[PDB]
């Protein structure tokens, strides 16, 4: 059975593919892919963009999506196995998913980590689990991991830059502050899905606490290996925007401080100038600027930046909605 | 761009063909009139009759609505400019708007005003905000003034008295009593329709201080000046019910008092005898009542008020689904 | 006006046609008994097999589900009559029911008891209301009874034993332990089914205390004076399980303790043994086990029982689907 979990997960020719029926979705939005099918989107945490993009994307394909939000409608669910649940806990994934797999055809997943120990935020035990017990497709709507804007990503960057070959491109994936610390899923995504375009990927960021997992700064290496691109860190600004082509922000805080982030404020708080304004877009060879929104303005970019015309967030936004498609009419 | 945030902004030729074509939807409701399309309902607020006659009006279309609750569902938005995003905040109606406006057709808004400072209520800040930033016509589905509400009573009564034109007749919107102060919205929604459908406006209320807002009761005078009707302001109960054809009831704290209910509440609680009961019903040449729900039973109107044939309140809210059904299909 | 409120309302003629049309519905899943109507789902407390089986079921037929939840969207409700609304209560059932009844073509509502005293609570006000109400066919979603999930279960059952007649099968209803106390709903329900299925109904519970309500115990032998089954309460388990062919788990409040639950708490935890495991299938003439779910496990059944293929439960849930396609249907 196969599932969209992470672009990892699959080969170059099928992420090609899935482009450009994402390409060709967005030249026909309504078809009948999914006429009489359902899927049911399942979130741990808010949301606008993915269900919206969803809920409609199963509409213009004939079928129906069924939200569901585990603890304000639907029952909270249990994950770990032989517990006994005499807690808050009302029912176990492994009748969840069995069950959802009789009503729906596919069922999609959010659930942002914990933060309260990374060890086991960083096993992706919600969509594991879903993906282990249910007969039907599952699909990663975000969690320590969020391909389905990866690829939304990827095409608002093909679309930009006139072509599918990205390669050559430099791409400077750069951290920016906010007050509080955020998830890493997609500064992971996005040094994963630029790195296998094969692009000159530079993670910036203050210091190698802000670095992510080694799993990611691990795919992004055979990512390079395999597209003929690059990957490097830098924790100087400056050096790293110079003469971009392209510019994603993403705030997140330091994995080594999970659970204790008390020590982590007064560290980001120092690096607020990593927000993202028209001097450092100055430094770049008329790069573009995007971010997966929600995006808090003038903290993480300023109003300039997402008023300029090399702001792409909104387009890359609205991908989302092609993107995902593509990934259910192909899963189904 | 077109767009339905008030009656006023619209011609009178415009609201006639809204209402007609409101009359058709409510012969045929079914059609294609939104065949693949679909419109975004952002609540910021409770709702019942709304949500639930939008989302039907949109499937009955052949379109597809998606409800979204920022703060529930959906992520808060900020509405102020250059403002610095640490807060409660999220992303910003800019990239909100911008963004629904890749996905939906429609965006429909309800935002209460917040009570804490009518000044600043009276901007109609989050409604303005989305009609100026969405690149797809907005509609309001309640803030400072409930417009869809409005033809929805227009319609109830045209049919009522088996014609459109209703000069002559003498319309009294009553103020009447509730624990709470309350938005003025449907109370300015009135005045405004009302006056504009060219009848003999009486605002019955308590003090000078329950009077509203000058804005509205200017749009009155002007639509008085317009449609040959009349407005005028009453303090006594009995000399306006005296005679009326419609009578529509609507509790709301006194503007003056924004932000400052303390010094209300003993004023309010002294005019309980403004519910409307079949004695003040009895005053009227067989006059029709309603009320927009939802309604508090034997405190705003009696039971006795409520389960009679007179009250057409119940067919005054299925028009909103007829009524809205014309403005989507108008928009498009 | 023919509602579905409890199986015992209709006729065995009809509920054999309900079933029938179920088994039908499951070999073709798309129809268009709905097309163009809709169903307005209300739920004041939680539910994931039921919102989702509705929603799906009508997406299936051609309809449209609009779920509101009273509280959280929708306004709540009032159900006292001449009571004087200055409360928390916004709306009364009697326009709430009136207007639903001008956008749907069918209601379903679901409202656990309020579990303060059984004697308001076994009155099943809500429901009534509604019924009452209603220009439309009412739907009963559970409450104090669970008439949707008795017929799923029925025809799961009617399923694995390849034939429509289960009489001289021996039902074993069993209580379970739970940390805190149930509705008896469910209970209920399978009482009243299994007995009306003409099976030898066995009420497994722990003390008299734990017996289901007078109402119930009495439709029971109403049913089995007519299926010609029998009904039978065992407070010992081993004699009960001893060669059983169906057993159903479900775990409830004593009805004594209503609004005093304390003194239940102590009683309720020496009786954990009730939990459905291994040992007790096996004294089972290969019986098959299944309950309603949510189920917490290793609590009210052990993983070992729910992982066995004698469990049923995923298929009995599946059935939801089905059986509520037939009474949608059917109703309209
Ligand atoms: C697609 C982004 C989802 C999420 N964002 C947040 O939860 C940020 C919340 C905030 O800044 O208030 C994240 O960090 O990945
Ligand atoms: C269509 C009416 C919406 C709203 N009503 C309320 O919020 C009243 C709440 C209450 O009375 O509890 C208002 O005052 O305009
Ligand atoms: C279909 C079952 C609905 C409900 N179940 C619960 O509310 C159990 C909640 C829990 O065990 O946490 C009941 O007891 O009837």
């Amino acid at each position: 059975l196969k599932h969209f979990l992470n672009t990892q997960d699959w080969s170059r020719a099928e992420l090609d593919a899935l482009l450009t029926q994402a390409a060709l979705f967005k030249r026909n939005k309504l078809g009948s892919e999914l006429k009489g099918k359902s899927i049911a989107l399942v979130f741990f945490n808010p949301s606008m963009r993915t269900r919206t993009s969803f809920e409609l994307g199963a509409f213009q394909l004939g079928g129906h999506a069924v939200v569901l939000q585990p603890g304000k409608d639907a029952w909270p669910i249990e994950f770990n196995l032989g517990t006994v649940m005499d807690g808050d806990t009302v029912e176990h994934i492994a009748e969840v998913a069995r069950v959802l797999g009789r009503y729906v055809d596919l069922i999609g997943v959010r659930a942002f980590p914990k933060f309260v120990d990374w060890s086991k935020d960083r096993e992706d035990q919600v969509l594991k689990s879903f993906a282990k017990y249910s007969p039907v497709p599952v699909i990663n709507m975000e969690t320590i991991t969020h391909p389905c804007q990866e690829l939304a990503h990827a095409l608002a960057l093909q679309e930009h830059f006139g072509t599918p070959d990205l390669r050559g491109k430099k791409y400077v994936l750069t951290w920016t502050y906010h007050p509080k610390p955020l998830n890493t899923a997609v500064a992971n995504s996005a040094l994963t899905i630029a790195t296998r375009m094969g692009m000159d990927v530079t993670l910036l960021c203050p210091t190698p606490d802000y670095i992510l997992d080694e799993r990611y700064m691990d795919w992004a290496a055979q990512n390079v290996a395999e597209s003929g691109g690059s990957l490097q860190v830098s924790h100087d600004i400056d050096s790293a925007y110079a003469g971009a082509d392209v510019v994603y922000a993403k705030s997140w805080g330091a994995l080594p401080f999970f659970g204790n982030w008390e020590p982590e404020k007064p560290i980001r708080d120092q690096y607020q100038h990593f927000i993202v304004d028209e001097r450092k877009m100055a430094l770049t060879n008329n790069g573009v600027f995007s971010h997966c929104l929600p995006l808090r303005r003038n903290v993480k970019a300023t109003d300039a930046v997402m008023d300029s015309p090399n702001c792409i967030a909104i387009d890359e936004a609205e991908n989302r909605l092609h993107v995902q498609k593509a990934i259910m009419a192909a899963l189904v």
